DNA sequence: CATGTATGCAGTCCGCG
DNA sequence: GCGGACTGCGTAC
């Protein structure tokens, strides 16, 4: 097999590399790496090395990495560019793996772990590690085993061995419901003292050294706690055995009352699953507890136990260990669904970076571009210092706030990357400039053609048409991957709807789910077989289709994020290729493109409808247009349609056969106007939206920029079995909006869009009458706890203190002296509730860590003093008032002359 | 060490015979 | 008490 790296580190003048050899064996080596850097040289000097602007360079070969870094400083002092890759491990990887990396994940040791620590005096601080580690579960991907380390004897209590028999039993039978599919994979190791537990864990660690280290909050809790606990008991060099190269770095971040630390373990790649989740999931959660996320991702119930966690080991050691095991497994389950570890490996090896550098799009792109240029013996430019400077972004149309009955939307495929490729925007493709006219002159096609030789953007930049740029070249490669995966995702989505349609008429029979590849549209023969399947088989197939869709979403959305990230990086001062000429060439082109095509669509639709001067495009944002299709439907007459699907079909066909070609002609003309390298402005239909035929539904509404709702029947070619709401920006989509309020607001929207005003009014009345009966957590607001200390003036709110921070301070006073109540952690999220005047907390609101019940001591008072009136008004009524006034209808029946009568 | 800008709403402060 | 500056937060791209 071809060799591939596992980890790489620079330690002084050595590169330390863990890798897989040609036989598939894990090996480690130390290499006294001799790096090269480059200096500009005279033309008369023959060389095979050129910088990106074709200027000759001489190679400087250094005897070591320190000599290389010292030369960099001398060059800076002299005032001359020091060219080449200054991150030497990237150079090392590029030299060592001078080919496309094909990696085998089954050879990569991925470790998932979690520890337990009983603490009778508050949260167990990792930097202090003053309490015994009393459980570790460590899952090893190569063994496929859960190694469980259980402390029987502790100063906080002596307990009996954990029982796997009881663990496997249902909870309803007093067991723990440890999932049956992992029971046989548990290797249980009880210990009579912590020292033996820890020494054995380290010995185990040495035999099975993680390459990828993950788990839930491992970076901020488990890793630093294990490190510091070992340090305190055995000494720092024992703790260093956690690094295969015996080198660590301690980062002491100043939390101020108290403090915490992050440990860097050289030769391990730590990918804390919480960080993977936040970067790759594109959700924004009100809570990041593992229980909350697991419930959200997997629909498994919260792990229940009685009393505080500090008393769980002594009262119920059986459950304590089981829950430690299950927590480790839950992360694996989330990953089996989301596939973020796979994504990370994919991207890391593609870029040739340390795997943990997938968190940094700038590092990822620096590596990709470096490797690409190095292949052509080209020499990368030195990174330079730049002041931060704001620059212009996208255009967003101001919508007239209203209900909009029929709407069709269109947007550009991968807009900014497509612009990069169309215009050929790269650091080395800049050809010069032209004199800009006002943007509106380009939009209206009245400005002078910028160039008839070069490819242009209305920001004034010109690029070579007849040569490749590394940015376009490399961005295209990742786009093409993105496109492949999005294809798989949409096919799985379409396939899911076929199964949903078939579930209407299930067969009474005993059968099997069909062995199909969900990444591809079902053939007619498969469709026929599906129409004869039972409910059971259909539901399993639907589960599989949706898992395939999710896997496709992960793969495509994060490749989309990476290429969009390159466009953004050009405007980040730390990017080697930072250049506001290139950043604004993209955004200014996007502004022109949107407004150009708005003009063209208004022109086309006026012509085909036989009118003049009517505004068809009601809204747009960055690269999208929203077309009111009322006149299209009215031209044929609503009466002609058999059902909703009939008009949906009609608009679908109208968009594809009439509008899209007109849009394409419009953009081709724009491409010719800017004399661009390649026409790539592909604006495909997104949504077809409207009310159900014959209903009083309003179809859709806008309240303003970035705030709207649509009743969608077809999305990017997926014809839904049931209409689906597309809601953007409204409170239903915000993690700060109480959960039960998101639900009620969405139902209010659904009723508005599908049923009409009377239906809405009926629901509002019910919700207002039942509001006070909702669980307090379901109606609490959510906020992020930032700069708490800033506004903390002797436990009381300072000036300009935000509402949620005031809530936190109220909480800190209420829990004072009590050692057992959970602390609000800086940066994390809190539930927030308003409080009626005269309450025993002495302020207008209270806040507590999200995803939890509020501590028992004050729960009763909070419940008694919650201000329901304020809560209903602020979270529910006020937003609903915004929706309804925009849509020109009422959530409460207005008084009228008819009130004089008895109906 | 190191993706971007555009943008609405809820909050505090402050003015207001 | 209401509404205009000014800003934090969360979101749409
Ligand atoms: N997270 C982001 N970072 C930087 N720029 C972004 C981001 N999201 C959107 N943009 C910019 O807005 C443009 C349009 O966004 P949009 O969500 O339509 O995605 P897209 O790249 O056009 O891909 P798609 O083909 O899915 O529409 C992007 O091309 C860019
Ligand atoms: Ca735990
Ligand atoms: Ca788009
Ligand atoms: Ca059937
Ligand atoms: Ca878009
Ligand atoms: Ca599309």
């Amino acid at each position: 097999m071809k060799e591939f790296y596992l980890t790489v580190e620079q330690i002084g003048d050595s590169i330390f590399e863990r890798y897989i050899d040609s036989n598939g064996r894990e090996r480690t080596r130390e290499v006294e790496y001799k790096p090269s850097l480059f200096a500009h040289c005279p033309e008369s000097q023959a060389t095979k090395y050129f910088d990106i602007y074709g200027k000759p360079c001489t190679r400087k070969l250094f005897a070591n990495m320190r000599d290389a870094s010292q030369w960099i400083k001398r060059m800076e002092d002299i005032g001359l560019e020091a060219l080449g890759m200054d991150d030497f491990k990237l150079a090392y990887l590029s030299d060592t793996y001078n080919y496309e990396i094909k990696y085998d994940h089954t050879k990569i040791r991925v470790a998932n772990f979690d520890i337990e620590v009983t603490s009778p005096d508050g949260f167990p601080e990792p930097s202090q590690a003053k309490h015994p580690i009393d459980a570790i579960t460590h899952y090893d991907s190569i063994d496929d085993r859960f190694y469980v380390f259980d402390l029987l004897n502790s100063p906080y209590g002596n307990v009996e061995e954990w029982s796997i028999e009881i663990a496997a039993k249902l909870q309803e039978q007093g067991g723990d419901e440890v999932p049956s599919e992992i029971i046989d994979k548990i290797i249980y190791m009880p210990f009579d003292n912590e020292k033996e537990l820890l020494m054995e864990y380290l010995n185990f660690w040495q035999q099975k050294t993680p390459v990828i280290l993950t788990g839930w909050n491992v970076e901020s809790f488990a890793i630093p706690y294990v490190y510091n606990r070992i340090k305190n008991i055995f000494g720092e060099s024992t703790a260093k055995r956690l690094s295969p190269h015996r080198k660590t770095r301690v980062k002491v971040i100043e939390n101020m009352y108290g403090s915490r630390e992050i440990i860097t373990l050289f030769g391990i790649s730590v990918l804390d699953y919480i960080d993977l989740y936040k970067k790759f999931s594109f959700t924004n959660q009100p809570s990041y507890s593992l229980d909350y996320i697991s419930e959200f991702e997997l629909n498994v119930g919260k792990l229940k136990y009685d009393g505080p966690i500090s008393k769980l080991r002594e009262s119920n050691h059986q459950r304590y260990i089981s829950y430690n095991i299950i927590a480790v497994y839950r992360v694996l389950q989330i990953d089996a669904k989301r596939q973020f570890i796979n994504l990370s490996l994919d991207m890391g090896y593609y870029a040739k970076i340390q795997i943990q550098s997938v968190f940094s799009p700038i590092k990822t792109w620096d590596a990709i571009i470096f490797n690409s240029l190095k292949e052509q013996n080209k020499v990368i430019p030195q990174g330079r210092s730049h002041p931060v400077q704001p620059y212009p972004g996208a255009f967003v149309k101001e919508p007239i706030p209203n209900r909009y009955k029929y709407v069709m939307s269109f947007d550009l495929t991968s807009a900014y990357p497509s612009i990069i490729r169309q215009v050929n925007i790269s650091p080395e493709t800049i050809a010069g400039t032209f004199k800009v006219a006002p943007l509106h002159d380009y939009i209206n096609a009245v400005a002078e053609r910028p160039s008839d030789v070069y490819s242009c953007s209305p920001n004034g930049m010109m690029y070579y048409k007849d040569r490749d740029g590394v940015v376009p070249t490399e961005i295209t490669k990742v786009f093409n991957q993105r496109k492949e995966h999005k294809g798989y995702m949409l096919a799985a989505q379409r396939n899911g709807e076929i199964i949903k349609e078939a579930l209407h008429n299930p067969n009474l029979s005993v059968d099997e789910p069909l062995d199909v590849d969900y990444r591809f549209d079902f053939s007619d023969e498969i469709k026929e077989k599906i129409k004869k399947l039972s409910a059971k088989s259909l539901n399993e197939m639907l589960f599989r289709a949706q898992r395939t869709e999710v896997a496709g979403m992960t793969a495509q959305i994060n490749r989309k994020a990476l290429i969009n990230g390159l466009a953004g990086a050009l405007g980040n001062v730390w990017f080697r290729y930072y250049d506001l000429r290139n950043a604004t060439a993209i955004t200014t082109f996007g502004q022109m493109a949107l407004q150009w095509i708005e003009r063209k669509v208004n022109e086309y639709l006026n012509e085909v409808c036989g009118t003049e001067g009517e505004a068809f495009v009601l809204y747009g944002d960055t690269d999208s247009i929203y077309v009111s299709a009322d006149k299209i439907i009215d031209k044929v007459g609503e009466s002609k349609f058999r059902d909703t699907n009939h008009w949906v079909d009609f608009l679908d066909k109208f968009a594809r056969e009439r509008m899209e070609p007109a849009i394409d002609r419009g953009f081709r003309e724009m491409c010719e106007y800017m004399n661009n390298k390649q026409h790539l402005m592909f604006m495909d239909r997104e949504a077809i939206a409207g009310p159900p035929l014959g209903s009083k539904g309003i179809g859709g509404f806008w309240t303003g920029k970035k705030r709207y709702a649509l009743n969608v029947w077809d999305m990017e070619g997926t014809r839904y079995a049931e209409p689906k709401l597309k809601i953007m920006g409204l409170e239903t989509q915000k993690s700060s909006t109480p959960k039960a309020v998101q639900k009620a607001l969405k139902e209010c929207i659904r009723r508005m869009l599908q049923e009409g005003e009377e239906s809405l009014q009926e629901y509002f009345k019910e919700f207002e009458k039942e509001f006070r009966q909702l669980n307090y957590i379901s109606i609490a607001s959510v906020s992020s706890a930032n700069n708490i200390a800033k506004y903390d003036v002797g436990g009381f709110p300072g000036p300009k203190c935000p509402f949620h921070i005031r809530g936190i301070l109220t909480y800190n006073r209420a829990i004072k002296g009590n050692i057992d109540a959970p602390q609000v952690v800086e940066g994390e999220k809190v539930y927030v509730l308003p409080l009626r005047e005269g309450n025993p907390f002495g302020d207008k609101c209270i806040a507590w860590p999200s995803g939890t019940e509020i501590t028992d001591l004050i729960k009763d008072d909070v419940l008694h003093w919650m201000d329901y009136t304020v809560l209903l008004e602020k979270t529910f009524i006020k937003p609903l008032e915004g929706f309804t006034s925009a849509a020109k209808l009422d959530y409460e029946k207005k008084a009228s002359l008819f009130d004089m009568f008895d109906f």
